């Protein structure tokens, strides 16, 4: 689990959405996993406007801040899973580091801000959904 809190807007994996950010819903898109919702208090994440492909991510099934290299947001096949079936997935990016399916939600970040969130994984790998073009959070 996990989220970006930037300005009044809350980024969270769109396969763990609850009902009350579909009620107050901004913007969603299942390809990319992604959806974002208003929050009534503003956040302090800040958002990264960049191109780098090393950062630091959060991984809750270890406790622990990893440092990665991390492939450009493309469009990769993804294996089915109990939320989406095997798939291409756009704007993702991959990393070689544990995860685990609760894992999702855990951020990566660069020395710029907040780059995207945990959204895939298996044998290794961590997959992450890109932020960094989304240029209406920062408004
Ligand atoms: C951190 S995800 C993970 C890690 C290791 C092993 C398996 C997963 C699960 C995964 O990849 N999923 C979960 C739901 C949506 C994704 O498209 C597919
Ligand atoms: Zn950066």
């Amino acid at each position: 689990s996990g989220a970006i809190y930037v300005g009044n807007y809350r980024v969270v994996n769109r396969h763990l959405a609850t009902h009350n950010d579909w009620a107050n819903l901004v913007w969603e898109d299942s390809s990319r996993d992604l959806l974002v919702s208003s929050t009534t208090a503003q956040g302090c994440d800040t958002i990264a406007r960049c191109d780098c492909q090393t950062g630091v991510y959060y991984c809750s099934s270890r406790r622990k801040h990893y440092p990665v290299s991390f492939s450009k947001p493309s469009l990769i096949f993804v294996e089915a899973s109990e939320y989406y079936p095997a798939r291409y997935q756009s704007h993702l990016m991959l990393a070689v580091g544990h995860s685990e399916p609760g894992d999702c939600g855990g951020i990566l970040r660069c020395q710029h801000g907040v780059v995207g969130i945990v959204s895939t994984g298996g044998n290794g790998l961590v997959g992450f959904a890109d932020v960094r073009d989304l240029l209406w959070l920062d408004e």
